[PDB]
């Protein structure tokens, strides 16, 4: 039943990291909101809050990686961690936008994040149902 | 085996319901930005999957408490229940303040939103593990 926890744990940390990690993008732009607001102090809270999420978001990635050994799930956990590093620079490009207080930057690395999240989506999907075929075999 | 398949798809509607209510409010505060930056037909696109995203979470939320009647499961149902429909009344809220344009608006409720996602995140984890050891209870 040892192996039944393990594989609900990585289930855990998939779908958690995925969660912080759009919240972590939706941070970004409301820290820009209030920077254009005029307030700049809860600009820079909302920011600390995306690379706070964002970073949890990539140590659970690791975690997930790290403890996946059946070889129907590293293929795709390869794939996870790659495209995740794609999202966080974009997100980082986002913040990056934000210093410059430039717009139009925004729109562009903003479009890039949405591109890699939409990625990152369906590798979830794909692992969840590698995860949980598993763990019903173990069942079976 | 159709007992378990009910608690396979109990946690399906619960993390999809949390993946697109959160994905709800990004759009938000994405399609809010792009009407500052004077790009009102991206935002207006934005607002439009926004509704969607909510909707089709509240669809999954109500659902998945009306199928909760085990009793480790009804009080956190309720939870998420409750937390939910103060979730949704934030976004909306967001969504009223991006169609007026109002930045007075956006910052009376976009805390309230941001607040509640964790504690949706939260109640998540809390309710996946009740069902997977209710799972595994077979």
């Amino acid at each position: 039943i040892t192996e039944l926890d393990q594989t609900a744990h990585q289930s855990d940390r998939l779908n958690n990291a995925l969660l912080m990690a759009i919240r972590s993008s939706a941070n970004v732009s409301s820290g820009f909101i209030e920077q254009l607001g005029g307030h700049d102090e809860s600009a820079g809270k909302r920011m600390a809050l995306s690379v706070e999420l964002n970073n949890k978001s990539q140590a659970l990635v690791d975690e997930f990686v790290e403890n996946a050994r059946e070889p129907a799930l590293r293929g795709l956990a390869t794939e996870l961690q790659a495209t995740f590093a794609e999202y966080a620079k974009a997100v980082a490009g986002q913040r990056e936008a934000t210093r410059q207080r430039s717009l139009e930057q925004y729109f562009k690395v903003n479009s890039d994040a949405g591109n890699a999240m939409g990625r990152l989506q369906t590798l979830r999907q794909q692992l969840v149902t590698t995860l949980s075929e598993r763990g019903q075999q173990i069942m079976l």
